[PDB]
């Protein structure tokens, strides 16, 4: 039993709500919250901007000492880091930004990192700035995910079609 509240359940192990994942972890303050990064953990917009702005930029602190020490990460890659005011760690994964070039298939490997972890609060991977397709996204991580996993989804519409559709 945990603290999520209001989720709708998608399989065994798969949890969804329209919800901002910052108002979400916040609330709950889970174990382990998942930020959609870049592999310079340069926490711009999105959900990585959003939750540095809600720990007063203390994540792009340790992030750009992280990165200082160990160089970026790979795209489909990942970190543990310190969950600052959000939750007790954030997992940093790293999904294929299309409008990069980067290749699709690597966003198996970003949600193969969330096996790592029991329970986990996430956005859905790639499906921002980084240009995929949110349906495609949520039937890998479906696909992909073992463990227990909150999907935080921010966009009304979005989310209703996500529902609507899901097989
Ligand atoms: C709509 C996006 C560009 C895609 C989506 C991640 O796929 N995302 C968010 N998902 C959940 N909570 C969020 N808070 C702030 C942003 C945010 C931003």
């Amino acid at each position: 039993v945990n603290s999520f509240s209001g989720y709708l359940k998608l399989t065994d192990n798969v949890y969804i709500k329209n919800a901002d994942i910052v108002e979400e972890a916040k609330k709950v303050k889970p174990t382990v919250v998942v930020n959609a990064a870049n592999v310079y953990l340069k926490h711009g917009g999105g959900v990585a901007g959003a939750l540095n702005k809600a720990t007063n930029n203390a994540m792009q602190v340790e992030s750009d000492d992280y990165i200082a020490t160990n160089g970026p990460l790979k795209v489909g890659g990942s970190c543990v880091l310190s969950g600052h005011n959000l939750a007790k760690h954030c997992l940093h994964v790293v999904g294929p930004n299309v409008n990069k070039g980067e290749d699709i298939q690597l966003l198996k490997s970003a949600y193969e990192n969330f096996n790592q972890h029991e329970v986990l609060l996430a956005p859905l991977l790639s499906a921002g700035i980084f240009g995929a397709d949110p349906i495609h996204s949520l039937r890998v991580c479906v696909d992909t995910v073992r463990t227990n996993v909150y999907l935080a989804v921010f966009d009304k519409n979005l989310y209703d079609k996500l529902v609507s559709s899901f097989l």
